[PDB]
């Protein structure tokens, strides 16, 4: 069910949001400011809490909680804040009806930089239904931008 390269999904972000959406009161909109590749990245703007980002629906059939899968974004934001601590995590809802967030992986960056969120092995809990992959900042409002958001087979090698 895979893609040649293994990928479930591929968001380039060059025309298209694909599933991509906002959380909480922000905004996402394809934008030609930054690119790390192509002309386009999504922008995430208008949060007022670091909980605030951009989130996809991860699909029950496609991603079989209990399963290992590969995940992997690349992100940078412009202004701000000297620095800021990317988290992509795994938004689901639990065996008793809770709301939870797991974390896939979480890196720091300064100011017009990509850098990589990536998790090669990452496992879905069991339980876990009503999926979404969710990125947001640790503890700050700026405005970021994603690019590159992939969702593999497990294992799957992006540079
Ligand atoms: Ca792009």
């Amino acid at each position: 069910e895979p893609d040649a390269n293994g990928y479930y999904y591929h968001d380039t972000f060059e025309g298209s949001v694909g599933q991509w959406t906002a959380a909480g009161p922000a905004e996402v909109l394809l934008s030609g400011r930054t690119a790390y590749k192509g002309s386009e990245s999504l922008l995430v703007r208008n949060r007022t809490a670091a909980w605030n980002g951009a989130q996809r629906a991860l699909n029950p059939r496609t991603f079989v909680p209990g399963n290992t899968y590969c995940f992997s974004v690349v992100a940078s934001f412009i202004e701000g804040a000297s620095s800021t601590t990317f988290c992509m995590k795994l938004q689901y809802v639990d065996g008793s009806g809770t709301q939870r967030y797991d974390t896939i992986d979480m890196k720091t960056v300064g100011p017009n930089q990509w850098v990589h969120l990536y998790n090669p092995q990452y496992r879905i809990p069991s339980d876990a239904t009503d999926m979404y992959v969710y990125v947001e900042t640790a503890d700050d409002t700026i405005n970021f931008y994603i690019d590159e958001a992939i969702g593999a087979v497990a294992g799957t090698v992006i540079e």
